[PDB]
């Protein structure tokens, strides 16, 4: 377990689930946000390596897990950013300034969410972030438009429904992934079938005209220290995109990790930790430093 405590916190009607650990005290909090279609728990790989004097915060994102999955959410990256915004307030994280990590559609949401309320936050990682402007498509996004032109929406890569679909997006989503036995592959699949149709409205909603470049509309007002951890072999999406917010982004320290593809926590979670609190430690001490 870690440490880590599953707590559920309300909204009026709307409930978010988070794990948790340590206290709120003098180093910032840290608040994790996970990707598309998984859950808080992708991030106990990384807090493994992590120290235990941290106030550590993992959110199932809107409509994952044990958070609220409603027909009348906004799950537009803007609606996201306003669900987690109520979920900060619900626990009083923006007390004083925190730290923001998000990976892939939790990363987008993470750097949208310190461009809308910049007060709150002190420092950002974004891990593979989505909502950039590519010049050119991956194979994965020309993958994406052709299924568009046959609007064979059952064949989304990261929404599997059989073993074999599982097994691609298992290959699509990692470096190294060798081949798993189709009772493995069938367990893993079981557990996401009755997610699918929330999935597939979600993964719509996300690469939609509002949502698909809303970190690139938006990095303009991010006005903090950002980091940026990339796989290099990342197939989802790409690597690339680490230049763009570097460049467009002032006090930005770009981490391209080798042999890791787009589930950089799960593939390289003892680098992964060890930046993080690097870059911590580096803005604390300019901080210490610009004082008067
Ligand atoms: C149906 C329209 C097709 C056009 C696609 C336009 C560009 C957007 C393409 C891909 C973005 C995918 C982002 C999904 C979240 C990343 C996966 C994750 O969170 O791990
Ligand atoms: C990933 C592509 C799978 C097949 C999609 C079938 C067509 C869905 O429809 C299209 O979805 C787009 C994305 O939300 C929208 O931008 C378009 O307006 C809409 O017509």
């Amino acid at each position: 377990t870690l440490g880590m405590q599953v707590r559920y916190v309300h909204h009026e009607d709307y409930q978010f689930c988070y794990s948790f650990r340590g206290r709120p005290g003098h180093k910032p909090s840290i608040l994790m946000l996970h990707g598309f279609s998984a859950h808080k728990d992708m991030w106990l790989s990384v807090v493994k390596f992590l120290p235990k004097n941290l106030h550590l915060v993992c959110v199932d994102m809107p409509g994952h897990e044990g958070t609220t999955r409603s027909s009348l959410d906004d799950l537009s990256i803007d609606g996201q950013v306003k669900r987690i915004h109520q979920f900060v307030e619900c626990l009083k994280l923006n007390k004083k300034p925190f730290h923001l990590v998000g990976t892939a559609m939790g990363g987008q949401v993470a750097g949208v969410y310190a461009a809308y309320y910049p007060s709150d936050v002190s420092s950002l990682c974004l891990v593979c972030p989505a909502g950039l402007q590519y010049s050119t498509d991956n194979q994965f996004v020309q993958r994406l438009k052709e299924l568009q032109g046959s609007a064979a929406v059952e064949k989304i890569p990261l929404i599997p429904s059989t073993p074999e679909e599982m097994s691609e997006m298992l290959q699509l989503c990692s470096y190294v992934r060798f081949k798993v036995p189709q009772q493995i592959l069938q367990g893993l699949v079981d557990v996401r079938i009755p997610h699918n149709n929330f999935y597939r409205k979600l993964f719509l909603e996300i690469v939609s005209e509002k949502s698909r470049y809303s970190l690139h509309q938006n990095m303009d007002k991010i006005k903090v220290p950002t980091q940026i951890i990339w796989g290099k072999q990342d197939q989802v999406l790409d690597v690339s995109g680490a230049d763009m917010l570097a460049k467009s982004i002032a006090n930005c320290q770009v981490e391209l990790l080798e042999n890791c593809g787009h589930s950089v926590v799960m593939e390289r979670p003892r680098k992964t930790a060890k930046l993080i609190i690097d870059f911590l430690a580096s803005v604390h001490n300019t901080d210490n430093n610009k004082k008067l």
